[PDB]
């Protein structure tokens, strides 16, 4: 069925990185971030995975909204853990016509 290109084995050591579960009414995906991260900063990451804007993105745990100055380990997140997240979907547009340019070797 579907496949996935991957060329390299298991990833190397880490701090904190911490594994969070996003669940979404649509789907679910796992992703990896240090527990010190903050919640505004995982939408940013979200944002691409779900294809949502971060301005939209509400996450949930222990009954509890999220909230940004709260890292993964301050709302309870840890490594293994699960999210169930809510797009509001509160944008009606395809962002901001300009060249992604980026920056060169180094």
């Amino acid at each position: 069925g579907s496949s996935g290109s991957s060329g390299s084995p298991a990833p190397v050591q880490d701090p904190h990185l911490i594994k969070v579960t996003v669940k979404t009414p649509k789907d679910k995906e796992d992703f990896s971030v240090t527990d010190t991260c903050t919640i505004q900063q995982l939408k940013e990451e979200i944002s691409q995975r779900f294809k949502a804007h971060p301005d939209q993105l509400v996450l949930i745990f222990a009954g509890k909204i999220l909230k940004d100055p709260d890292s993964l380990a301050q709302c309870g997140v840890r490594d293994g853990l699960t999210v169930h997240l809510v797009i509001k979907r509160q944008h009606r547009a395809m962002g901001n016509e300009c060249p992604a340019s980026g920056p060169s070797s180094g």
